[PDB]
């Protein structure tokens, strides 16, 4: 049973579409198919759904951008649909606005600055090679469960200092938070408390016990970071260090999976990054651009006509960031990869104050991982008739591919 919320009185009826970002129609044929059959030719920019709490969706990549670049017309104070899981939602500093983010996005860049990042490249690569070669003299391996979420895990845990046993339950606690479970936008709103209770009680041990430490792991060196002249609060040490699993953990396994999934099926863009490893390096970031995964919010924080949208303060604006990145009206023939596109532009990583942190780890994982993978299984295939299984939500999710080659 869907559960539908009534539109406001300034929500017009041609505004309305039926849109559920939890369960997006059309998704068993692909997340990113499914978030295109939204934006149709004349779909308006901004549209309302009734569903997940009732909210609007930003159809276009100008849209999507500018909201991402003006925090003082759309705040972070909920960045998360439905409202209630925005208002459980107690991460740092993705809850906070200039100024107030401006010390702790400072304290972050400390450790995932692109110079750290360059010092990453060979743990990085040995955790790839490790596990490809594992299965790449198998010729096949079911890339899900055999890679892509093994590989940045144990790249981030290893970066955190943490114990790479913890990466079910910290698993679990994301799937919580970015695909809460529920029906409701109550029950929905209950998982992600639980789920950002589940964090905190994860990260406080390890905070008490690396407050003025002397370990080289990530978390020791942001926490330690002064903010405003004195050691970070213990509530925005939570926030933080929880906020750092949560993105180390979760969007590039599922990047991975829908990049995979797709050069398996095009075998002459696998050939081209093969024949030419230039093109494999600087077409990385048409990657990101074909294969966003995050849709997340803002919340209007004045009455506005915006985009000749009449909106109210406290209304949530979804940002779906595929609908940037694979708008027709940015880039011809968006939903192929073309290695030597020159207009990359895309919301993959955001815009603005917030724009991903940890950008520089997720193009290093990525092109060590392509790397590392065609130099061992140089060719690939989707098996016959397999069928992927996706979920939408704020972050989205494959799993099911299973991929076959003949051993180098
Ligand atoms: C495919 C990979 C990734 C994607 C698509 C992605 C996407 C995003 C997006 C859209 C935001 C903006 C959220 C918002 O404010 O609405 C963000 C922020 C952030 N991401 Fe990433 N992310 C990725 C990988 C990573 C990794 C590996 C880390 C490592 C810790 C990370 C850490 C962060 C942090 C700390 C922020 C908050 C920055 C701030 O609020 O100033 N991300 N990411
Ligand atoms: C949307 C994100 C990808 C970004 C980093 C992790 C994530 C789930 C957040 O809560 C902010």
């Amino acid at each position: 049973q869907k559960h539908r919320v009534a539109p406001p009185p300034h929500v017009p009826g041609h505004l309305i579409r039926e849109i559920d970002a939890y369960d997006l129609d059309g998704l068993e044929q692909g997340f990113h198919e499914a978030w295109k059959r939204v934006q149709q030719p004349d779909t308006p920019p901004l549209v309302w759904t009734p569903f997940t709490g009732g909210h609007w969706i930003a159809t276009r990549g100008t849209l999507i951008d500018e909201i991402y670049r003006s925090p003082e017309r759309f705040s972070s104070r909920v960045i998360w649909v439905p409202r209630e899981a925005g208002e459980a939602y107690d991460m740092v500093p993705t809850k906070l606005d200039p100024p107030e983010h401006t010390p702790y996005r400072k304290a972050i860049d400390k450790g995932l600055n692109l110079a750290e990042i360059r010092k990453l490249e060979d743990q990085i690569r040995t955790i790839a090679v490790e596990i490809i070669e594992g299965f790449a003299d198998r010729g096949h391996c079911e890339f899900g469960s055999e890679f892509s979420t093994v590989f940045p895990v144990r790249v981030f845990l290893a970066l955190a200092g943490l114990p790479v046993e913890d990466a079910t339950k910290l698993g679990l606690l994301a799937n919580e938070m970015t695909r809460p479970s529920g029906n409701t936008p109550e029950e929905q709103g209950r998982s992600l408390e639980a789920a950002n209770k589940g964090f905190f009680e994860y990260v406080a041990p390890i905070i008490a016990a690396r407050r003025g430490g002397s370990g080289t792991d990530l978390i020791t060196r942001i926490l330690n970071v002064e903010i405003d002249g004195k050691p970070m609060p213990d509530d925005r040490a939570l926030g933080l260090v929880s906020l750092l699993l949560l993105g180390g953990l979760d969007a590039v396994v599922n990047f991975l999976g829908f990049m995979m999934i797709y050069l398996s099926r095009h075998p002459e863009t696998v050939a081209e990054m093969r024949r030419e490893p230039l093109k494999l390096q600087r077409g990385v970031e048409e990657l990101f651009r074909r294969f966003a995964v995050v849709s997340d919010a803002r919340y209007v924080v004045s009455d506005m006509e915006f985009h000749g949208t009449m909106l109210k303060e406290g209304d949530l604006i979804l940002l779906p960031t595929a609908l940037h990145g694979l708008d027709d009206r940015h880039h011809d023939d968006p939903m192929t990869v073309d290695l030597s596109r020159r207009d990359v532009t895309h919301s993959t990583f955001a815009q603005g104050p917030h724009r991903c942190a940890g950008m520089h780890l997720a193009r290093l994982e990525v092109t060590v991982m392509l790397q590392e993978w065609l130099a061992r299984i140089p060719e690939f295939r989707l098996k016959d008739r397999a069928v992927p299984i996706y979920h939408s939500g704020i972050v989205a999710a494959v799993e099911n591919i299973p991929l076959e080659w003949e051993p180098q």
